[PDB]
């Protein structure tokens, strides 16, 4: 019951959309906002809101690359990578205990 | 990328609180509202709202047991059990592919 509550209280990383964004970035480190939006089939508006939540919590960082091809890049931070791994590991442990 | 989107679109079962409630019920089948509230450290108000979302989607069912000890019982439905397992299996597959 103690590990279940841990997962239940992860309101930031637990959200299915944010979790997917973090899993997407885990192996890639960074990607243009426009690519994430298209590949994960999200509207620019929803993606934007989730990105803000993640960045306010230091899980990702965003910056404009105006090297003359305007693009906003989303990058997972070192903290973001570790937090995601911790959360994914806790989730894996709970699932393994269920025997599916 | 196809399985990631599947998990990201599970707005009902994906929510960390609802997921925890379903994982709690998976091995127990049913429990009094009051027990779930206390063991998962949730306020009666938040639990109530999540339960309504789950019940409107046929994942759980609720009923009052007035056998002269008034209590609301929360029970996971057969559909709820299968949907949860499907979602948990998809989640497990994504995690295994990450190599943690």
């Amino acid at each position: 019951m103690e590990e279940l509550k841990e997962i239940m209280k992860s309101h930031i990383l637990g959200n299915p959309v944010r979790l997917g964004i973090m899993i997407f970035l885990l192996p890639r480190r960074k990607a243009p906002f426009s690519q994430i939006q298209k590949v994960l089939d999200l509207t620019p508006g929803n993606l934007d809101s989730h990105i803000r939540v993640l960045e306010r919590n230091g899980l990702v960082k965003t910056y404009k690359v105006i090297a003359d091809r305007p693009r906003t890049v989303v990058e997972i931070t070192d903290f973001g990578m570790e937090e995601a791994k911790r959360f994914l590991s806790s989730l894996k442990a709970v699932i393994d205990g269920l025997d599916l």
